[PDB]
């Protein structure tokens, strides 16, 4: 069984199939058409090998789901327009109304705004669990539970699930497991092996890695993928991934390895620098000794990633001019790019929310969360240096 | 107000806001930046232009935006990953259980499916009416009656809705119209200045005209293009347009008046010629005074578009015999491409049903589809002439 | 029957790829990749002598560019086509190929920019020897050629007064003595003319104008005989400028080929009924359009090119200040160098490109004062006219 | 000064100058307008300008350059259509008739096909010289002299010359020192930094890293480089760089040090094991300590580099057979891809020669070239040992 970055480079694309191609050719074609109407007619059922539509079976976005199914484990792979493309076209075929849903204590902001402002209002009930609490998780099942959806490490204290644990009940109560993979990437963790049935990317952030593309990804069964496929994406959510897009994702795959591995070294040192210094209150990084669950992130994941989060002495108002004061370190939402960013939900998101009631979605005054990026650590360190003198 | 052609390739751009560029540039980026923290603040409660995330909008997403609800004529347009993602995330954001959505007598199958089995197994309910037959449109509403939604010409037989009594009906019931302008473009059609209140496309098809891209348009008012985008798209479909795709849409476009004149001259000539051969059955297309709403086209198309649809004496077998003798015309199940096109459902995209379940929804066993395209037309109708003598 | 020719249109979107061959993909795929790979490496021995036909190293051949040239090859009526970096990558590619110390090139009286200066201050440095020939007077020609001649170049309708040149008669003149005739066809398109069927031996294009149509890529095309193109290929291109084009770019152009008849009918549509009311006009001095009778040209234009083109120019009275000020006034065309956009653009080559020149150096080289250039777009007309009408009368 | 990555990601951009936007956007435009005559007056002979026309300036062109430059330590960068692009522009702004070049014993095809078939025929002289032997260099130059020409490393067997002597002698005659720096990239080797005037790089190769770009870079002195922008890419060869390309290509240097780190890693080991084969009877590769030049290597280079070169015993059968056995690295004629690529020259690029003319030339019988990708090694080696199997 070849290794991961040869898989990530090779899997799924002989050249010597497409003309000696090194590169497999975009297929930026919206269509497809048959040799006969027979064929055609096969292609609607299935029982005939090949293609009909851009939104279906496009043999470059059937490359780049192979390839990450791979990656993950797993039996078969679906390219979506983005990851909430991917979570809501996931959702969307696997419930009905009646049917419950269990969900991580905190959420990405658009997934928890899908489930109850969305999803939520047409019947489908919601329950939030502590996925570190099997007993809980338990108490929790009802015979019409059918869907269990979490992240792990969840945003924003990088909160661990045990997801074995999870796994073992949810296979007693017919319960599917859906994980969003995407902090990690497969390189770090792969939940499927772990259990779950269905793994869920933004694909956008560390497997495109470049921040140029906008990207979701499932994979899992056959079974489940087939459906999500040919329900979710097909008939209910429409987000079909750009075969360009498709293409420029792969290109990204290929460094993932090398990419992942500079990120959390660096987010080491970045942790471990910030563990010594008298303007932070707390960390939540996974490579510290010091993180609550050090050792469950160590069963689940082969390295600390990253994402670092920690408090800043003086809440709101050291938040604030760390954040202006930066110069390497851009101020923005997202995660996973070559650039370094930083985020301080308080003071930038979450500045339409109450004090008062700030603290009831975990958020902490002066909490700052930095995606690390490729850059020099000696650069990346100065950066942080004067910020944190900047905040006092 | 600049002609239709002048703002197809003008509107929303003046080269010197960048660095006097005659083409603008592409935004290829998932994430944008913030100069400070209460910069950032500001946005996420919509205080200030520029932005902060692609998945929500995009300076090359607004200009195809703006440009698109210039030729539709209404005040905000949103673009979306596919049609059916346009289609998804509008309905799904104006749709919760209890209301009733009226659809025309057919659809598009995809829009079927959606309705069907899709969003109307979540406790939303549907009733099918003519739409051309305003009475009975009259006799269907209720009050729980939320949405009207059609196509005009409508799949498979061309079959139209005067969408001004229509609007007359929904203003005095106080639901909203919603028109699938796929067919017609904003350069034959206008429903925003009949009445309608939203209009869908599948970009994919004229208004992209080159086969290469899949995307979607929304246009309407701002108040229900702003809930689209804040609710559908960025909470329940995550159909996010590339802006490499968007941008190519732009210069597909930029011909949209020059192909569509093409398109309309070779059809009717197409037309003419068809309505004269011994196996040919019946015809419709919307520039022939045969056509059963010939009064109604004239008066709300401005020209007759580019799609045909007749039947063949022979049934079915007829009918896979002409579209396997095809050399020119291409079998696949789309239209709006440079590249002429057929399908023949009852053996294509409605195959394993039988001859009552197709005529139960409106599909003859001899009904083809051609999408004429830019070939020169000696050619094509040398390709249909052949075929005809092989359908016997 | 079937060995009729399939019409232009027809052939600008189909020729030379069916959907079956690449998996039904009714847009053929895009091989955006620099190399290729070989099954054995006795494949390998084969495809770097001529034996097996296949690829190689895409600074040579790729299957985007193979299929966009076999397109442009039809379109023109050549055996042959070659795609490249830019305009003036097929024009440097081919005259590198073509020429060696000692041999004479005979030259247009006038030329592209870029074109003379290649020609001036490139190549004729290099031992190559030049002359100029008004190539509308065949008897001058005649008298100008010479056993060292070698290649005949020129453009027609040529940069920027649009002097015609009869390309029948060059190619005529070009059989008895021995010479290569190369016509840069970049304002016509194939579409208006086509020089290959007139006795050419090669055709250059700037693929960036018209071709493309939409003002978003940069490209070049030589169409002619297997033999000289594939001598350009793999001697020019591949040794001597290195002007790959991108299969992203080449892509695009094919796309933007596939509406190139009808683009260049509303250009051409546009210009005429432009060209009418600007002859009409008290400012306009005088007007240079190929379908004007006024155009010193007329004859030899219907004779060439089946419509008269995109392009005006035409003199303002009151010299600079009224160019330059009805320059300023244009809201709708764009002040810019360049042509065959969607996009209508002018030039005013006093007070924009020959600015550092005085008003003596430029009634040298007959650039007048009130000298403005015009590439009409796709715009509606009437759009069009009143941005001239009013652009006038802030001229005045 | 930051350090090298993060001048790979950041040089030469500020997302705050472009609405925010994280990743810079992409010109793909072929002209730019102008806001009045005057701004147009000042762009054809223009000193403080923009831009005027995507063959001579873009500034998606532009920050590569500039980024470039700052990776090579020059004060401009000039981006073209290929490597050979660069090599041409460059020698033919350079050289006149009656002027002499001076080349490495060894260089790249196409480089000697320009040389001895091209330029070299339009009246300018060559003479080929060993560039490590300082005294037989400087008895070479002539005041016709006024380039100097090679690689370091060179093709075939990664023969080095000693750039700072070369420069140290192109100084005393005022002779311009150009080098080709294509193997090591500006992560490797800087050799402006060790004296020289210009370098060149076929982008294509490790700089793009991922096989689906064609480009080239000049970097240099201002005047230098000015002039190859006016004259040899304006005028003389037309080698464009496409915009998208530009944009590829700068993706692709955001991870050239985690690229260039990882290709090396994967040779050191790949060369160790080879020089223990019975089958091998040389090798060259710069980090072993039996390599001739082993101690100039160290000096110019970092790192010894991701490329190896060895003969096989058993002549040009073992070469074919080992080829023909390679079932992970492909085979083929390029380098710097994250796929490993082998080629055995004498029964690919000079098959047509005779065994006389190859030996002339510098080709043994049974010379393979690698280029190690960037696979997990395991399978690299697995590959490896099968194909020296069956070299028997």
């Amino acid at each position: 069984l070849p290794g991961f970055a040869t898989r990530a480079i090779h899997h799924g694309y002989d050249p010597q199939d497409h003309g000696g191609a090194l590169v497999p050719p975009v297929y930026q074609t919206a269509t497809f058409t048959f040799p006969t109407v027979e064929y055609g007619a096969a292609c609607f059922a299935g029982e005939q090998a090949g293609h009909f539509y851009s939104r279906i079976s496009n043999p470059t976005l059937n490359l780049l789901e192979a390839r990450m199914a791979s990656l993950e484990g797993g039996e078969a792979g679906l390219a979506l327009a983005s990851g909430m493309g991917a979570i809501t076209s996931t959702l969307w075929t696997l419930l009905r109304p009646g049917d419950e849903v269990l969900l991580g204590n905190t959420l990405y902001g658009c997934t928890f705004a899908f489930l109850h402002h969305g999803i939520g209002e047409f019947g489908v009930k919601l329950r939030h669990v502590d996925m570190a609490d099997l007993q809980a998780l338990e108490a929790a099942m009802t015979p019409a539970t059918r869907v269990i959806y979490f992240e792990s490490p969840a945003n924003p204290n990088m909160h661990m699930a045990d997801i074995a644990g999870v796994a073992k009940i949810a296979r007693k109560h017919g319960a599917t497991v859906v994980v969003d993979n995407t902090y990690c990437t497969p390189y770090l963790q792969r939940p499927l092996e772990l259990g779950a049935d269905l793994v869920v990317h933004s694909a956008t952030k560390y497997l495109s890695g470049h921040g140029d593309i906008t990207a979701g990804i499932v994979v899992g069964s056959q079974a489940l993928v087939d459906r999500i496929r040919l329900q979710g994406l097909k008939d209910m959510t429409g987000a079909v991934l750009s075969p360009h897009d498709a293409a420029l994702l792969m290109r990204g795959i290929k460094t993932l390895n090398l990419r992942m591995d500079r990120h959390c070294a660096n987010a080491q040192v970045l942790a471990e620098f910030l563990a010594r210094q008298p303007q932070v209150e707390l960390i939540h990084y996974p490579g510290l000794a010091s993180f609550p669950q050090y050792t469950l992130a160590r069963q689940q994941m082969s390295q600390p990633g990253g994402m670092i989060a920690f408090e800043l002495k003086g809440g709101i108002g050291a938040g604030r001019r760390f954040m202006n004061a930066l110069q390497l370190f851009s101020r923005a939402v997202s995660l996973g790019d070559a650039e370094s960013l930083a985020s301080h939900p308080a003071s930038m998101t979450h500045s339409s929310y109450t004090p008062e009631e700030r603290a009831h979605y975990g958020i902490s005054e002066g909490l700052v969360r930095l995606s690390v990026g490729l850059e020099d650590i000696d650069d990346l360190l100065a950066d942080v240096q004067q910020a944190l003198k900047a905040s006092a």
